[PDB]
């Protein structure tokens, strides 16, 4: 009765969704009670008809964040850099600049003043560009007043993160992050030899979308992983004291909340809500006016730890993808769905909580 339940529970939230929203290929996967359970759904490639499996490997645009969050929170832990450290501190380029009055905590959570969404069309995958972007920014507002979701905010804060390890970034979540983590099907750069393994994205009219280089890419959106390693990612968020100190430390830090944007606490990667709430509170919390507008932060008195009855969650998008990860860390409960269309963040969300619901009923 059980495996035939959660099958149907899972077919029955997953289904009309992928239908409605005519996605080629979808993934689940869910921790429940400390084990792993996959749903797997379509077709990898509508082309040459490679399944959805566990293993296939999907972009995650912007849960791509939270793994850069983990690279952030190990640097914290090895005494390499703090979050009020001022960001041209990391990087003698900018000095002179106006990150010399804008912290790795105001980069981290978007409160920088006004970085935008992206970097411009004008600035291309080179370093100097990236550093000539940055020196002749100006905040539009007072840093730490208002978030404004930003690729090249966060993206920033992990190169920052990056050079106070000493080592590119690409290199260390190649090296570093993903084999401490235990993650032998997530990438920045998939190998040749996986490529079989990587899911056809696909856009209007079903043209064929792959996630292109782009400046900063690795740290905002540049991850591509199968739903079973994504998974192994929520587990360990679930158990970082499973992990040698240093590594469970650095997950911790990703527990943290700095301040809230409605029902909506801001931590290094994860957004937060009280659980239970309503689903269309977090569809607002995931809609486009959070994502595309400025906010007003509410700052808490001191950081708040990010566990027990609240739901963790992390929605990313690439022109041709859609994912969304959640995880309830004081029910040990986590899920993962992996599209290979970019559909609408809401019905991502109306999937997980038809999951979650269909868990606690
Ligand atoms: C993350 O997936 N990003 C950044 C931003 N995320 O907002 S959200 O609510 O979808 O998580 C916008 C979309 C996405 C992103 O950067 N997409 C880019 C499209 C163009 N190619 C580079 C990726």
């Amino acid at each position: 009765a059980p495996a035939d339940r959660l099958k149907a529970l899972v077919d029955a939230a997953v289904q009309p969704v992928m239908k409605a929203n005519d996605i080629p290929g979808l993934a689940v996967a869910i921790s429940l009670k400390g084990e792993p359970h996959y749903f797997s759904y379509g077709l990898a490639s509508k082309e040459d008809g490679r399944r959805v499996t566990p293993e296939t490997l999907f972009e995650i645009g912007s849960v791509s964040k939270t793994f850069t969050a983990t690279l952030a929170g190990y640097a914290l832990t090895q005494d390499k850099m703090r979050l009020d450290d001022r960001a041209s501190q990391h990087w003698p380029a900018l000095q002179g600049s106006r990150f010399d009055g804008i912290s790795l905590l105001d980069l981290a959570t978007y409160t920088a003043g006004g970085l935008p969404l992206q970097f411009p069309d004008s600035v291309q995958k080179d370093q100097a560009q990236i550093r000539d972007y940055y020196r002749q920014w100006q905040p539009t507002y007072a840093p730490g007043s208002q978030r404004l979701y930003s690729n090249p905010s966060i993206g920033l804060f992990g190169y920052l993160a990056a050079r106070s390890l000493g080592q590119p970034f690409e290199r260390l979540m190649e090296q570093q992050v993903f084999p401490a983590l235990g993650l032998e099907q997530t990438h920045l750069d998939v190998p040749e030899a996986a490529l079989a393994q990587y899911a056809q994205g696909y856009g209007k009219d079903d043209r064929p979308l792959r996630v292109g280089p782009g400046p900063l890419d690795a740290e905002g959106y540049g991850v591509k992983t199968s739903a079973a390693d994504l998974l192994r990612f929520v587990d360990a968020n679930l158990h970082p004291e499973r992990l040698d100190r240093p590594w469970a430390q650095a997950l911790d830090a990703t527990h943290r909340g700095y301040y809230k944007v409605g029902d909506m606490t801001q931590g290094l990667g994860w957004e937060a809500y009280d659980w239970p709430i309503s689903l269309k509170r977090l569809q607002a919390g995931n809609s486009t006016p959070m994502a595309l507008q400025p906010h007003r932060i509410a700052r808490l008195p001191a950081p708040q730890a990010l566990e027990g009855q609240r739901l963790l969650n992390k929605t990313g998008s690439t022109n041709g993808f859609g994912a969304y990860v959640a995880f309830v860390p004081g029910r040990d409960l986590g899920l993962v769905i992996l599209a290979n269309r970019n559909y609408p963040n809401a019905e991502r969300v109306k999937i997980a909580y038809a999951i979650l619901s269909g868990l606690e009923q």
